[PDB]
């Protein structure tokens, strides 16, 4: 039985059935914008809450926004970056690579195992949310993890292999998956139509909060610009005490699918970061000790060099020049898909050459695009850490939200 068939089997069970399980679903933003195309409509032609209603009509007991998991990734990865930056100032290496794309993680383990220490140990947004629901939420609702089923709807054909990583399980039992089944945008679209469900004709439903209390998806109003940018912002604003605006990446000449930006950071006055810049300034990626600037009275500062690679072919050319020292970066994100997740392998096929641009544009409302969201300000995220996880990068956070990598692959 395919994973789609297994999830549908769990849903086919009446809710009052003695063997019925608590079936949960989480949905990626890339899915929500592209799902309307399965009806022959434009991207974004169906609202988020219409999809929520549709999923609830399939029989899901919980409907979650993957963005909640993304806030956890931003928290952990932002802290991780700040940590590595900190220990490199006072003399887990640099540059740091992000790790949300399983296509990158796969290529990392098979072709570049010597780069493993440089990669963030953060789990993906979907896996963090999954680990959370079968731990915190299970305990809150008095449900055994074995009686909870976690489904994700993804734009990606690789998110199942990510989920199937052996140790992504509960209490060292690899049969108790943190995330059981992954369904693609087109597969979900096919399920709706085969049941006569038209999303565009549905009323607005509502999301569930992974914290098990309150209303909404447990995510505040506004946008972050994605995990990488928000992780950067997290580190930046703690380091400088000043807000980081939305990033504008510029294309690197001579390199396809590579974008970059330079971010200058002056430590906040009186901070530990100001002490470290002052009191001390004298592998496969040996890293030049950083890009720093200073001046007359000692306005000491460091320049964070960031790169983004789409996709895997273009990424190899970047790594080559990095090892050659021709490309110098501190923070690198590698996505397997040329257009990123909005153009993932699980997305509808279109004749429109600009379909990925339409998807991106329709991702959020002009209202939401104008408002900056910060993960550490999310009351649900604050509560989860204060009352359950402890500190980011800590013991509990490492066990539930972090992972490891295997040289040679799995
Ligand atoms: S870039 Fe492609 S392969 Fe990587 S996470 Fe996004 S959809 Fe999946
Ligand atoms: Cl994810």
């Amino acid at each position: 039985l395919s994973h789609v068939q297994q999830a549908l089997a769990e849903l086919a069970k009446p809710k009052d059935d003695p063997t019925r399980k608590h079936v949960c679903v989480q949905v990626a933003p890339a899915v929500r914008v592209a799902i309307a195309e399965t009806l022959g409509l434009a991207p974004g032609a169906t609202t988020p809450k219409q999809l929520a209603e549709g999923l609830r009509r399939l029989g899901f007991d919980e409907v979650f926004d993957t963005l909640f998991g993304a806030d956890l990734t931003i928290m952990e990865e932002g802290s991780a970056l700040l940590h590595r930056l900190t220990e490199h100032l006072e003399a887990e290496p640099l540059p740091m690579f992000t790790s949300c794309c399983p296509g990158w993680i796969a290529m990392l383990e098979k072709s570049y195992p010597d780069l493993i220490p440089y990669v963030s140990s953060c789990k993906s947004p979907q896996m963090m949310l999954a680990a959370m629901v079968k731990s915190y939420l299970a305990e809150k609702k008095g449900i055994a993890p074995k009686d909870m089923v976690m489904v994700s709807i993804m734009p990606c054909t690789r998110k199942q292999s990510e989920a199937d990583r052996d140790w992504f399980c509960v209490d060292a039992d690899p049969t108790l998956r943190q995330l059981d089944h992954v369904i693609t945008t087109v597969e979900l679209g096919n399920i709706f139509k085969e049941r006569g469900i038209n999303l565009a004709e549905l009323p607005e439903g509502e999301w569930d909060n992974p914290m098990g209390v309150g209303s909404g998806a447990g995510v505040l109003f506004g946008t972050t610009g994605g995990v990488m940018e928000a992780a950067l912002r997290t580190a930046y604003e703690l380091f400088t005490g000043t807000p980081l605006p939305r990033l504008s990446l510029s294309e690197v000449r001579g390199m396809d699918g590579i974008k970059e930006t330079n971010i200058t950071m002056v430590p906040a006055p009186g901070s530990k970061f100001e002490e470290l810049l002052k009191h001390r300034a004298a592998g496969p990626l040996a890293w030049d000790g950083g890009a720093g600037f200073t001046s007359e009275d000692g306005r000491g500062g460091i320049t964070l060099r960031v790169a983004v690679a789409n996709g895997l072919g273009n990424a190899k050319k970047l790594i080559t020049k990095m090892q050659a020292g021709e490309a110098k970066y501190d923070f690198v994100e590698i996505m397997a898909c040329p257009a990123g997740c909005v153009g993932g392998g699980g997305q509808p096929r279109s004749t429109d050459k600009a379909i990925t641009q339409k998807r991106q544009a329709a991702l959020y409302n002009l209202d939401e695009k104008s408002t900056l969201r910060r993960s550490h300000e999310n009351p649900s995220i604050r509560e989860l850490y204060d009352t359950y996880l402890g500190e980011p990068l800590g013991h509990k956070a490492h066990e539930l939200l972090h992972t490891h990598y295997v040289a040679g692959g799995v």
